[PDB]
């Protein structure tokens, strides 16, 4: 008895199908290793072979000090690699590339266990409150001139359809993000990634990763990274042609002064008087075009040459590093029509 594009919704993030798809893809043994012997305690010992591993990478520990490290990570998360011998973890992208398996099989985990524990049932069990924005609305109207307005040239192997959008106010997030509500440069920025991310998502909030995790991959470290050009974030989504309806948030994030750096720092502790990290892009929407809903900076003007050049990013990235710096406001269905 929920609307229609909702019950789709609960149905597309709590998926088993969908699931089990991510764990031969990341070729994870389903006979050795199902969804329902996947605990939280053998989570944090994942990263404990990451943690104290990648801690032996950058002097290269020599199989005398490895190959045993190596060895009881495959005691916890077994992995079928056909009938080849089993990669090592001791060089640069494994330990790496292992670290995005955990932090989708975190969520994963998150996922089964909400769907197990205790389709209504299951919506009741992400704390949060899902409405349709309809198609007609400003409230639907100002959502769209930003996807069509925000789409980049570099990330234009895609159109981007916008199926439904809904609104979404988690348990809590309300209460904690009171305190940062004042807080001056409140921005409603994109937000992508894997839909079996977003039972972890809207039931647990958007988290920072764990300090157990490994150290790059995270360009600025640990805190919740957005953005301005919808693609940018579209892109984690990691939505193939395969399955080609992805999620991606909006959210409310009060900023405040942005620690304006054209260059990766492992951020571990912002300067003081500094709210947020601002990767600075070349390309960012005509500053003119930035329309206000609330107190908060919709950005979603086009893409104009802010020939600023003493840069690596072309498109911003926005960093908080305290997870009531957030307030997500809507989950967007957009569709990903590829072109090769
Ligand atoms: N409750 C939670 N518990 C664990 N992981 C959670 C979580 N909520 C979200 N996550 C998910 O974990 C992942 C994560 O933190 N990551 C992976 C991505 N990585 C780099 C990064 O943030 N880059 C980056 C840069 C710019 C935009 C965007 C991103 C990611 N998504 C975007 O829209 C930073 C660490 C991510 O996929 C997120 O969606």
């Amino acid at each position: 008895k929920l609307p229609k594009p909702v019950q789709d919704l609960i149905k597309m993030i709590f998926d088993v199908e969908s699931m089990k798809k991510a764990m031969v893809e990341y070729e994870i043994d389903l006979q050795k290793m199902p969804l329902g012997k996947l605990s939280k305690r053998q989570i944090q010992a994942a990263y404990s072979i990451l943690s104290e591993v990648q801690q032996a990478v950058s002097q290269g520990s020599s199989d005398s000090q490895i190959l045993d490290l190596s060895n009881r990570f495959y005691t916890l998360i077994p992995h079928d690699f056909g009938m080849k011998k089993p990669p090592l973890l001791n060089n640069a992208d494994s330990v790496q590339a292992k670290a995005e398996m955990l932090d989708n099989l975190l969520d994963i985990e998150v996922a089964y266990s909400l769907l197990r524990g205790g389709i209504d049932v299951n919506y009741e069990k992400l704390k949060t409150d899902i409405k349709v924005v309809d198609r007609d609305s400003e409230e639907a109207e100002i959502i769209r001139k930003y996807v069509k307005n925000t789409h980049a040239t570099t990330h234009n192997a895609y159109d981007l359809e916008v199926i439904d959008i809904f609104k979404i106010e988690r348990e809590g997030e309300c209460q904690r993000y009171k305190p940062f509500k004042q807080l001056h440069n409140r921005r409603l920025l994109w937000h992508g990634s894997r839909t079996t991310n977003f039972a972890g998502i809207l039931s647990q909030g958007l988290r920072i990763a764990p300090p157990e995790a490994p150290v790059t991959g995270y360009m600025f470290g640990k805190g919740i990274y957005f953005a301005d050009m919808v693609s940018k974030s579209a892109n984690y989504c990691h939505t193939s042609q395969g399955d080609p309806i992805g999620l991606i948030l909006l959210g409310e994030v009060a900023l405040g002064n942005m620690y304006e750096l054209k260059h990766a720092s492992h951020i571990s502790k912002l300067p003081k008087g500094k709210h947020s990290v601002k990767g600075l892009g070349k390309t960012t929407p005509d500053p003119s075009a930035n329309i206000s809903l609330d107190g908060v900076d919709v950005p979603l003007g086009t893409g104009i040459s802010s020939g600023v050049n003493d840069t690596s990013l072309l498109y911003n990235e926005y960093i908080v590093y305290d997870i009531a710096q957030v307030n997500l406001k809507y989950l967007l269905k957009l569709k990903f029509n590829f072109k090769t």
